[PDB]
């Protein structure tokens, strides 16, 4: 779906284990990661936070819930807007906590109007990230702060693997894939100073193949949301993930000065 590629009801992402010991459920394991980016994101009680893509809005309201942050989720999937949206009402925490439109390249939000930005496995979907990032410095009030998870490429891919690599990134519209250099460098070319950053390739990558196997687990009950071709290319998606192991996993903070 080239920009809608990865977006929509089956955005799921992925979850942080410690060690091949954990034996943690997959729901237990993502919100884990959802707590490692929290920690990551130093906001207070009544903080503006802005998540840029929301995916379907539950980190979103797991940050809202236990920082106390009033949040505006933002995604130009009408579906996972609405998705969003409907579990902010159903969490009661719709005054705190509400989704709309936005290309994350052209915010529809004045200069310096949040605490803090949050981007959870959402910045590879933007074409041209280095503008995402200054759109994302733009609203940042000074002083504020930014917590990034995404996708990283550790090195190159042996060939038997290059078209595996091409499959994911087509199916889950990973526009953007970098190493954790350019990463790096672009939080700085966009005006933010870069606070930590952690390569937790080795905790997330688990997660992949359990995802896969999740979903197909649940096939009967998927195809009414996706039809018999979407939910194939979401299994794809993460069974791709598992077998390159190159495609790492990354957590930045960084600050507006
Ligand atoms: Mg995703």
């Amino acid at each position: 779906s080239d920009p809608f590629a990865g977006l929509g009801a089956g955005n799921i992402h992925l979850g942080y284990f410690d060690g091949p010991d954990d034996a943690a459920t997959l729901a237990e394991a993502a919100d884990r990661l959802t707590d490692q980016l929290i920690a990551r994101l130093p906001v207070v009680r009544d903080h503006r936070v802005l998540d840029v893509g929301c995916g379907v809005g539950k980190p979103a309201l797991r940050l809202a819930g236990d920082l106390g942050v009033r949040v505006v989720g933002v995604s130009i999937s009408e579906a996972q807007i609405g998705i969003a949206n409907e579990a902010a009402r159903a969490a009661g925490l719709a005054d705190r906590v509400s989704f709309r439109y936005a290309d994350a390249m052209r915010l529809p939000f004045p200069d310096a109007s949040f605490d803090g930005v949050w981007a959870m496995e959402s910045l590879h979907h933007m074409p041209d990230r280095l503008q995402a990032l200054r759109e994302i410095a733009r609203v940042l009030r000074h002083g504020g702060v930014l917590s990034i998870a995404d996708f990283v490429q550790l090195g190159p891919v042996r060939e038997q693997d290059e078209e595996a690599l091409r499959a994911f990134r087509s199916g889950g519209g990973v526009h953007t894939l970098t190493g954790i250099a350019e990463y790096e460098a672009e939080i700085a070319d966009a005006g933010l100073t870069l606070t930590s950053s952690s390569d937790i390739s080795a905790n997330v990558r688990p997660s992949m193949v359990r995802t896969a196997e999740a979903i197909r687990g649940a096939a009967d009950a998927f195809l009414p949301l996706m039809g018999e071709e979407g939910l194939r290319r979401l299994i794809d998606n993460f069974e791709r993930a598992a077998t390159v192991p190159q495609i790492g996993y990354a957590l930045f903070a960084a600050r507006r000065s």
